[PDB]
C-alpha cells in the first residue's frame, strides 16, 4: 500500500483502500479512536458514528459510485469481522448481489 | 407517500416493532436472510444515504447506536452485519434510508 491509497482523513477518521478488494471500488473507513467492534461503541461515540457515515457518503460520490453501493459493517465471528477495529466498507462499481453474504 | 414504510410509521401497516422513539423505528424484515433480520429506518424520511446531509450526523450515528442495542436485545452476541444498500448497483429497493441488521448465522464473504 502507497500513501496516496489514503484517500480521505481528519482529526477523526481516515479512508484508505482495501488491498483485498471484492469490488472494483472498496474502500475502509476507520475511526482513530480504536473501538474494536461496533457492538462495543457506547453513546459518547453517537456524533463520532455519525461522521464515520457521512465520510464514508462523501468518498463514494468522490470515487464515482453515483450508480450506487453498499455500506458494511461487521461484527465478531459471525459478521466475519476480520480486524477488530471498526471498519465501514464501501464496495460500488459492481452490480451488488442479494443477500449480502 | 415516497414509499410503503411510510405506511409502516404511520401504523397503517401492522409490523412487527421491536423499537421505537422520536427518531427511529425498528422493525423485522418480511423477508429475512438470517434467522435474525430487523431494519432500522429514520422517522425523517431521506430516501438514500447518499442524500444525506451533514444536519444529518447526530440522526445517522443515533440509528448505529439503535442498531447495536437492538443486536444485543436480539442475542446476536456471536456477531452480526449491518448493511446499508444505496441506488441500483448497492440493489437498493425501497428508498427510504434503513440499516439491515442481520445474525444467528454466520455470514459470508464476499458481503453480496
Ligand atoms: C410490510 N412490508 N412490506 C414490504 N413490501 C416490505 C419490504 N421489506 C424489506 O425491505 C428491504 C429493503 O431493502 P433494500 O432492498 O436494501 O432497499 C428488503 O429486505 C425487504 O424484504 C419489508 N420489511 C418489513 N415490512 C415490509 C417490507
Ligand atoms: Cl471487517
Amino acid at each position: 500500500s502507497l500513501p496516496a491509497d489514503i484517500l480521505y482523513e481528519d482529526q477523526q477518521c481516515l479512508v484508505f483502500r482495501d488491498v483485498a478488494p471484492q469490488a472494483p471500488v472498496h474502500f475502509l473507513v476507520i475511526p482513530k479512536k480504536p473501538i474494536p467492534r461496533i457492538s462495543q461503541a457506547e453513546e459518547e461515540d453517537q456524533q463520532l458514528l455519525g461522521h464515520l457515515l457521512l465520510v464514508a457518503k462523501q468518498t463514494a460520490k468522490a470515487e464515482g459510485l453515483g450508480d450506487g453501493y453498499r455500506l458494511v459493517i461487521n461484527d465478531g465471528k459471525l459478521g466475519a469481522q476480520s480486524v477488530y477495529h471498526l471498519h465501514i466498507h464501501v464496495l460500488g462499481g459492481r452490480q451488488l448481489q442479494w443477500p449480502p453474504g
